[PDB]
């Protein structure tokens, strides 16, 4: 499911996204975009072979069970085929763990790169949060 920007918006403050660890709204959904531009089926393969996926394109390594990566940790307990569902619920779970694991939201290389000391709030603006 590709998501509409405020549609996207909605869900994550529904799902107690919005100002979680500190980071404002306009925070996720930059991320979103620019990870998977809003496509809950995206995925990219790594040299290290793990795969990210989903709409926050977590990394098999350490987070979720692909059956095909070396060392995976699957710390949010869950298969990354789940991370592609059209419900963002998983996705969100396990985003919180790991914007938790004490580098806050620098995990997302794309957030650090084109969100981190931007205008955020411009992701959110127009929409009836």
């Amino acid at each position: 499911k590709v998501f509409g920007r405020c549609e996207l918006a909605a869900a994550m403050k529904r799902h107690g996204l919005d100002n979680y660890r500190g980071y404002s709204l306009g925070n996720w959904v930059c991320a979103a975009k620019f990870e998977s531009n809003f496509n809950t089926q995206a995925t990219n393969r790594n040299t290290d072979a793990s795969t990210d996926y989903g709409i926050l394109q977590i990394n098999s390594r350490w987070w979720c069970n692909d059956g095909r990566t070396p060392g995976s940790r699957n710390l949010c307990n869950i298969p990354c085929s789940a991370l592609l569902s059209s419900d963002i619920t998983a996705s969100v779970n396990c985003a919180k763990k790991i914007v938790s694991d004490g580098n806050g939201m620098n995990a997302w290389v794309a957030w650090r790169n084109r969100c981190k000391g931007t205008d955020v709030q411009a992701w959110i603006r127009g929409c009836r949060l």
